[PDB]
RNA sequence: AGAAGUCCAUUGAACCUUAUCAUUUAGAGGAAGGAGAAGUCGUAACAAGGUUUCCGUAGGUGAACCUGCGGAAGGAUCAUUG
């Protein structure tokens, strides 16, 4: 089988778990998921 | 013709009583704010200020402040068609 797991994650955790990372001015406007 | 005086009315000063406004003013004591080179205790905020910060509300702690509920990013995320 798989597991199936959705994470919801405040901004302080995310930052800190290096779910989402601090981006540039230029760079924090791009959208699209990473590849 | 006519004085003093006298009668009742009118105008009505001045005074007394009641109350209301306006302008000043005394007051034992209480409690606020401000200013002043080198006071004491902490370190609340500025970096993720080391528990992200802040708004409303409620409660509680020497003090800054802490905590609960809902909210904002002025966040430390403009982003999982993964
Ligand atoms: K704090
Ligand atoms: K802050
Ligand atoms: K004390
Ligand atoms: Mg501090
Ligand atoms: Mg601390
Ligand atoms: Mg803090």
């Amino acid at each position: 089988p798989k597991l199936y797991l959705k994470m919801q994650y405040c901004v302080s955790c995310a930052i800190h778990s290096k779910v989402v990372r601090v981006r540039s001015v230029t760079d924090r406007r791009v959208r699209e998921p990473p590849q």
